């Protein structure tokens, strides 16, 4: 089905977007759920790569829509989708994530969605077909995730968040329905749930040229983009583990990156050998 | 698909419910979220008719184990099952259901379920396709809904419960995933969400046994209440909209009916036809 494509591509685009997650459910009776998130920004999501059964899409935030360059936009995850692909690289705890290899049986007529972190490291990956019944368009998958900053800053609860992920395209844009698991895994231990959460991402099309600052960085950034996506694929070519350093040097690697220039590919990709554990 | 009728009869059994209820969103900021609501109960789910193209399944309630008969069995609501349907019948508000008709076109390949309560009276219905992809096996549609007893018994806040149904066969047994939306439906002011819901009820399969006093039940009081159907049938495929008295003498009609007996089959067709405007 070729409508799998048009699906993609419809989450590409300028979108307000809202963000809003409420806590559900526990099997602890003494939980007590916390207060409710809501959010708000000014996404720009670009094709980065299509190929023929990859399409790559790289989200860009717009923080200050009265400015011009790389200090007025903050680089957003990534989604990348893969047509019946069974190499996956998914979150176990801390900076590990290991390789799978998915039955290539099951993924028939399934798409694999790995999202990326801003760095451009992966975050998690799943796999899934996209249903064009009913009037409605979506895709679902399941897969266990890191933390986001909106959890790590608040609680130390859990270590992996197991997301039940829904991307629904919508008559205003699209919707990214959330019902996820928040997740204590410890060694040799089966996983306890501490909580749940549902969560809905609301992505409401706008006008292009109301996010063209971002699309004006990515013309001239996105070479640099490319390589340290090409070390990262590097690595996960290899299909052995992950292990990534969040800080070197007291340093993270968005920040080494985004000093960068746009024609320093050489060293961009050394900057992401340097925080690969190996 | 065939697995289409595989999967509404694996929705059958004997099973422990866990009823899972949690407030999520709401447009107010203001907005005070209630408890949660949390229950657990025993069911036995039967399939009472099936025909090529329709399935019902009836939920009976075994609230005494240690009892027998009809004191230990509340009746729970039927799931009637029909494929390619065109004609449905939608809640609007306040005791009134009315009827719509759908185009073949948009119903192919879908189902359609029709909710009963436990006087047999509509209460919702929706179309879908049942989906067996991913190892999944599910089923969702969306409808407008009567307020259950959970909520009616406490809140007046709003008066319609529009439902997102989700039900997915699951290896343990199936559940019901409810994306709900709290509406009032008004005058001086139009359509409001109040809040938002995520509903997660567990069917869970259980040994038969724990089920026998329902499934003893139901071979003695059947015939009536195939009889109630019937009736309500009979308004129902007039295809015109349905008004239904909540209340005559300040009595309700599963109480009447509740309080008689397999062979009176006329007089409950009776007590059915006074409730129905």
């Amino acid at each position: 089905d070729k409508r799998d494509i048009t699906a993609i591509k419809n989450m590409a685009g300028c979108y307000e977007v809202s963000f809003n997650f409420s806590e559900t459910f526990s099997p602890n009776k003494e939980y007590k759920k916390k207060d409710n998130y809501h959010s708000k920004a000014l996404e720009w999501v670009a094709v980065v790569e299509e190929q023929p059964n990859k399409i790559a899409l790289q989200h860009l935030l717009v923080v200050n829509p009265k400015g011009e360059g790389k200090n007025a936009i903050v680089k957003h995850w990534r989604q990348d989708w893969l047509y019946e692909n069974t190499d996956l690289y998914v979150f176990n705890k801390e900076n590990h994530w290991k390789y799978k290899s998915l039955n290539p049986k099951q993924v028939k007529g399934q798409w694999t969605q790995i999202v990326y972190q801003v760095d451009d490291a992966p975050r998690y990956s799943g796999s899934g077909t996209w249903i064009h019944l009913d009037e409605k368009t979506f895709w679902e998958s399941t897969a266990d995730a890191p933390l986001p900053r909106r959890e790590y800053t608040t609680r130390t609860d859990y270590n992996v968040l197991n997301r039940t992920n829904r991307h629904e395209i919508t008559e205003w844009g699209w919707l990214h329905f959330q019902d996820n698991k928040k997740i204590l895994r410890q060694d040799n231990q089966e996983d306890t749930i501490v909580a749940e959460e549902i969560g809905k991402e609301y992505y409401k099309k706008i006008d292009d040229k109301k996010c063209l600052i971002a699309q004006n960085y990515w013309k001239e950034y996105a070479p640099l983009w490319a390589a340290v996506r090409e070390e990262w694929a590097n690595k996960m070519n290899k299909k052995q583990d992950l292990y990534v350093k969040p800080k070197v040097q007291d340093t993270y690697l968005y920040s080494e990156l985004m000093k960068l220039e746009p024609q320093q590919t050489t060293e961009a990709k050394e900057l992401v050998k340097k925080y690969i554990v190996k």
